[PDB]
């Protein structure tokens, strides 16, 4: 790399590393349009693995832009609208409250009070079923936005329905193999296993447990280079060979709500440029981003903004990862670690970074 994002990168990353007790962390810089990567500590402590360009990390909520671009490239094909009833997917839906409630307020946490974990004692489908039938909506639809895999997961589910296609066999064929993302997975296989990370949780070595919609809400894991060619694609989406998925980026970066400065796209959330630091720094921390907070809709959506910042954290129970970028400047950053540390300091860390670069 040029000295400058060496030097911007090493003086940012190494002190957060060091107060955050991280085992193991890679970082992308996307400059220009060009990736650069470093890497530091262990991917796996007790067997002494270094982290490499080549390692698999969980991306927890990162997996949200995925299922939302997925989504979006299921409305580019004409296979569903996001103005449709959820019931027109999911006919055994019959309950009265999901009258009015639509595939994009579920893809954007607007249905009503969703809940942010869809609850452990739900495996089958029609634990599933039962669940859905009997949650109450605490609020209207389109009125408040609660943070909630149970409603993007719904959505990721239900959007994939009429191709026929698993959620998975969907993603892998209409997203992950036209980017040539040959390194990122639902489901990692025995032959990538030496590379899959262990996280880490109060100093034990873990990974993510099975659940109900997982693989919609929080199940890609992915290494550094793939996650750079995802920032490439999501800050230059025209590139895009394959036409309804050049769409469905652009409309997973359309903003559909807002409250306070921030924009709820498809999974991917974003903001006007220039930021103010202080607004996406103190608001990822858990304590606003979880809380339940009146929006505005945006009537019509505004289609993606290039001035934006847009971003989304992740996590797991032993895994910390954020993703951010700027389209107007061909800029972005990719962070991924292997321990769940505060979101506040990852975009602390990204802003100064892609603030010294811009
Ligand atoms: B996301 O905000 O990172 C996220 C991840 N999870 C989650 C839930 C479960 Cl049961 N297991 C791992 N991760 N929820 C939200």
């Amino acid at each position: 790399a040029p000295q400058q994002i060496n030097d911007i990168v090493h003086r940012t990353i190494t002190p957060l590393i060091e107060q955050q007790k991280i085992p193991g962390m890679a970082v992308a810089v996307i400059y220009q349009g060009k990736p650069y990567y470093f890497t530091w500590g262990y991917a796996d402590i007790a067997k002494k693995q270094p982290v490499t360009q080549q390692t698999l990390f969980e991306l927890g909520s990162v997996s949200k832009t995925f299922t939302g671009v997925l989504g979006g490239d299921a409305i580019a094909r004409g296979e569903i609208k996001l103005s449709d009833p959820t019931t027109k997917y999911w006919p055994e839906l019959t309950a009265k409250q999901w009258n009015g409630i639509t595939l994009l307020h579920l893809a954007t946490y607007t249905a009503g009070g969703l809940p942010l974990q869809v609850p452990d004692e739900v495996k089958s489908s029609s634990d599933l079923l039962r669940f859905y039938q009997n949650w109450q909506p605490a609020w209207a639809p389109g009125t408040q936005r609660l943070y909630a895999n149970s409603s993007i997961g719904l959505f990721g589910a239900l959007a994939v329905k009429p191709s026929g296609l698993s959620f998975e066999q969907a993603m892998q064929t209409r997203v992950f193999q036209p980017l040539k993302l040959n390194h990122t997975w639902i489901n990692v296989p025995p032959a990538e296993e030496k590379n899959y990370a262990w996280g880490y949780r109060e100093g034990k070595a873990v990974h993510v447990s099975p659940g109900a919609l997982d693989a919609e809400a929080y199940g890609v894991k992915s290494t550094i280079e793939d996650m750079a060619r995802w920032v490439q694609s999501n800050l230059k989406p025209l590139d895009i060979n394959e036409k309804t998925l050049q769409q469905g980026i652009q409309l997973a970066q359309s903003r559909y709500w807002q409250t306070g400065d921030m924009y709820q796209g498809l999974g991917w959330e974003m903001l006007d440029w220039p930021v103010n630091p202080d607004s996406i720094i103190n608001g990822s921390d858990n304590k606003i981003a979880l809380a339940a907070r009146p929006v505005k809709a945006i009537t019509p959506p505004t289609p993606a903004v290039r001035a934006s910042w847009v971003h989304k954290t992740g996590a797991t129970g032993g895994f910390g990862s954020y993703v951010a970028f700027i389209p107007e400047k061909e800029l972005g950053i990719v962070m991924l670690a292997n321990k769940n540390y505060p979101n506040p300091a990852r975009v602390d860390a990204a802003w100064q970074i892609l603030n010294a670069l811009q």
